[PDB]
């Protein structure tokens, strides 16, 4: 009965969006990058050879009952003075992986124990690192160093590169009503999944339409000076052919104070250029309240609005049409 | 409807027995010592000020489904090369305790999440250490050092000594059909609970009968040369008045090879002296197969037999009697 939406990403963009979509009658599948090597995750991957648990942990938690004892434990973190400030959920994922000898199977077992509504699937079961080639040709190693340089990223890639997707991710892409990429860091959260060759191939094979959710602001070290089309072109480069049908973005202008706050952090609004996009056959979707703005001049997506737009798009794509039989 | 048996102890004696009793129609309450400071537990109590999680963890696990994912995680231990060889269950108890700011409440929440049948209750909610006074008057500090000396223990005591029992332990003692002490290390596993003054007072107040399950062999550093009556007298000393009604033990003689194996480990069978016990008003209970003996000449309790004896005693104590109205 329910519609199937597949989210591809990583980070708080994905976990916040997944929780927002939980408010609608849709079966959510999230395909989540396992390449990070910093913070919580880096602490555990130094200890043991395991794919990154952190982004996946947050997405599992987003699809579960946040008030539950088990979700509270899963999202608990020790202070730096206890157990090296580990995430207890990451430790549980690690233990589960030692038990199953299989990260993907550990994620399946834990998802069931946490009684989530949806599914969360690693982009790959393999232990990988994300690397970048800079515009000048410099190679940067590890997800943590990629934005902490100061050059244009030309491309990102995985080491080892020969890695396979999970069967369940491919099946979800094949059978989706709608596939959503982003919002999140373009290279480290979104494209990092597309670096898994079988995921990119599935995207091109499937007739499910693909939506990109644009970032509000450019991201220092990943997307400096990118307009919306440049973000899409980076996706296209990785995948091999154009494939995005829809983009959610706002072409609103921001107050002097907002622009100032983001200039100080070396960040500007992502420019839309809606005519260029329509010429490329990409449909632009917006709403007047897509973006929320704090009293301190920070901006973010309004989760309720973004979620509803996604659900309403899936609904429209699955609706009756006009033809004569 | 079901009968209520309360077990007081700590260690593998208790966890094995609790699991054995799970085979019968009885509501099990286990009151478990929280004073240990060695191994798994010591690793966590060095990190954080928390009562000992380890004995309690094992008893919770004994009352749960061992094949379950959650019980498997709870009983998982990292190798020494990962997370300092911590018990994942201990880490979860620690995190839960940080969340609730209350060890007893953390144990209640975790018991429910693990879907146990029964209840497990700490002897106290306070952080304590177990100390011993030796026969010569030497004071030894911490549960780990107590057997690792080489003198008769005169008594054990808690630091701080002013600690309170949990309300649920007291209620269970008041309403029990039968209360079982042991099997386990006499001082460090059994008497350590009785050092909580309110537990000893409840034992004397209640009309529920009390059973002591004797150790098969004397324990080096705790009960060298103790016959059964000396074990009971140590309990009596702590509590203040005689209170044991029944004792389960075997007065079988062992093969030369068994005696040899235990002599090498400075250990002999605990002598019964059944006439002395009957003169003290203590009823002795045995069975021909109470003790199992390995091909390598080790001995242990037959769990099935011991469990059934306990259940059958509760049954007899709750049965109809003869009177004229």
């Amino acid at each position: 009965k329910q519609m199937n939406v597949v989210l591809i990403g990583g980070g708080t963009g994905l976990s916040v969006l997944a929780r927002g979509l939980r408010e609608f009658p849709i079966d959510i599948t999230a395909i989540v990058t396992v390449a990070d090597n910093g913070g919580s995750t880096g602490k555990i991957r130094d200890v043991m050879d395991i794919p990154a648990p952190g982004d996946i942990r947050n997405v599992i938690a987003a699809l579960s009952d946040s008030e539950s004892i088990l979700t509270q434990l899963f999202q608990y973190r020790f202070g730096e003075n206890q157990v090296d400030g580990h995430s207890l959920g990451n430790l549980v994922i690690a233990g589960m992986t030692n038990i199953t000898n299989d990260f993907g199977h550990a994620i399946k077992e834990l998802s069931k124990v946490l009684n989530i509504k949806g599914q969360v699937i690693p982009s790959t079961n393999a232990s990988v690192q994300l690397n970048a080639v800079m515009e000048d040709g410099e190679i940067v190693h590890g997800e943590t160093n990629i934005p902490k340089t100061h050059k244009k990223i030309d491309r990102v890639f995985l080491e080892p590169s020969d890695v396979e997707p999970m069967n369940e991710a491919i099946e979800a892409l094949e059978q989706a009503d709608l596939i959503v990429l982003g919002p999140g860091s373009l290279y480290t959260s979104v494209i990092s999944n597309l670096c898994v060759k079988g995921i990119s191939e599935a995207l091109l094979r499937t007739s499910a339409p693909k939506l990109y959710v644009s970032n509000v602001m450019t991201q220092p070290g990943e997307t400096d000076n990118y307009d919306v089309k440049e973000h899409i072109d980076a996706l296209t480069r990785q995948v091999g052919e154009p494939f995005i049908d829809f983009v959610i973005c706002s072409s609103e202008s921001y107050s002097k104070d907002v622009l100032q706050r983001y200039e100080e952090k070396n960040s500007k609004p992502v420019a839309v250029h809606k005519e260029q996009l329509k010429d490329s056959g990409i449909r632009v979707l917006t709403a007047s309240n897509l973006v929320e703005i704090s009293n301190e001049h920070y901006v973010r997506h309004n989760t309720k609005v973004l979620s509803k737009m996604i659900y309403e798009l899936a609904l429209e794509l699955t609706s009756t049409i006009r033809f004569t039989p």
